[PDB]
């Protein structure tokens, strides 16, 4: 069985990487592009981009360790540890060419270290809607004059005593709808059915825990990145962010300018955090065009 | 009939104020001192201090509207609204003389407006362990290099859709232990027995909801105080804060200087948020000495 519908022309499959069984959905032909999802979601957030991108590229969308249908990591949930799994998976399919990387939300946390450490393996890079873990995250406010803040969940999810699993268990669908909608500008793009699908996936006890372990490792990821960032990113990079409520706005590009020599950015009006759903068409277009400046299938 | 044991020489009683039945515990003789508890607790947090104060003062410790054994407010949960109930309660027992006030945590939120609007009624004031609601609260961080931050719960509790109530219902005892201990330095005063007592009180469905309504009204309280703070407090005041894990540290006094002409502050080493239990001896001494500078029973 499958947690989410696989698009026509794609296949759902698994590969062992360092003893961890990773799930992914793959299709297309040409140079490889790996698409990495974030919190609350799975490979499926890319399902609208995939068929279009597959016309020019081989496209692989893995489930992060412990999430979707992927086994939990055996090393840990820090960015440097998880990035090893994703880098090695990519290299199984693109051993002889650099590959493209597109990441959203904690997909950024889980890829940055392998990108900065293996730059010859990366052709082009697209990051959307999340900070690279660094000291900037300590500046976000706990509370705002309009109500709940953007990232109070960093503390909720990082808390010990399995605080988040214990409170959210039995209310997974309820919590996820609140979380997604509170970070969206356009809530209409999230049908009750789509929310059902995402909730049933992350509600698996090992996936609910895995979800929060990424946050319990966040401070460690920040410390790792303080050393990694001594090396600038040299590949062509594009950032995307939502310009509406729930989005990162100008933060995304402004941070990336400190990390990357060659970066361009866009802020998408009318969209919040969930770009692939809230801003499917413009996001897809910007990604496809940016990656198509490099060698691809015609 | 009692959620918590009433100290010898005290009485548990009720008084209707503006159509709301408030519970309180009262004893002693001399000038009136009102002690006002905060979130996660009830009048009982004061039970060690009460007998000592009762030697020199008439002591009243009410349950905040909706918490402990007090009915919810009929007007609202903003500071100015709740302060009316507490001011009127005190003035029913001290109608012709000023009274002293000691407040902890949201007890501060729920008393500040009546103090500034009725300065002549307040002889001396002790505030401990919480910000007065103002724009400073928007500067606290969502997340720290040492994990969960002090006030991320402001957003959690203030969130729409009854998020906090829905998640915490059925898990109240677990949640309160984590919340209290995460804000404590001397965690071990919170025995399983004591936590059971506090948890069963706030687990009453109307009390769980009431708890969070104070946070849902926080931004309104900030807006109210912006007008009220045009007038500095002129009575002798003392602030206390914990200097250990979970405490407000130097923030308490520094903020209070903006509000009061005559203020002394103390930061208590090895103590977090829960001063009456974590650091009973030094806190009780500081309070007794400070209030005893004024008129009192000998």
């Amino acid at each position: 069985a499958e947690e989410f519908p696989v698009p026509n022309g794609f296949e759902s499959a698994y590969r062992e990487v360092d003893g961890v069984k990773l799930h992914y959905v793959k299709g297309g032909q040409g140079p490889l592009v790996m698409l990495v999802h974030g919190f609350g979601q799975t490979w499926y957030e890319w399902h609208q981009l995939m068929p279009e991108l597959a016309k020019r590229f081989t496209v692989i969308a893995p489930d992060l360790p412990g999430l979707g249908q992927s086994e939990p990591p055996k090393t840990g949930y820090s960015g440097e540890q998880v990035a090893v799994y994703l880098h090695k998976l990519a290299r199984q399919f693109s051993p002889d060419r650099p590959f493209d990387l597109v990441a959203h939300d904690i997909g950024i946390w889980n890829t940055y270290p392998m990108v900065v450490k293996n730059q010859a393996d990366i052709a082009r890079l697209v990051y959307m809607e999340a900070p690279i873990p660094d000291a900037r995250i300590y500046r976000f406010p706990a509370f705002t004059a309009q109500g709940e803040s953007l990232v109070w969940h960093f503390s909720f999810f990082a808390a010990d005593d399995r605080l988040a699993e214990t409170l959210i268990a039995g209310k997974e669908r309820f919590f996820l709808e609140h979380f997604i909608k509170s970070h969206a500008s356009n809530t209409e793009v999230f049908s009750e059915r789509l929310l059902d699908l995402y909730a049933r996936s992350y509600a698996k006890p090992h996936s609910l825990n895995a979800s929060f372990e990424y946050y319990r490792a966040l401070n460690e990821s920040v410390r790792q990145n303080a050393e990694l960032a001594k090396t600038r990113l040299q590949m062509p990079t594009m950032t995307l962010a939502g310009g509406g409520a729930g989005g990162m706005g100008t933060f995304q590009l402004e941070q990336m300018k400190a990390y990357a020599e060659d970066v361009e950015g866009h802020v998408l009006p009318g969209c919040g955090h969930w770009l692939p759903e809230e801003c499917a068409a413009p996001m897809n277009r910007l990604v496809i065009d940016f990656l198509s400046r490099g060698r691809h299938h015609h």
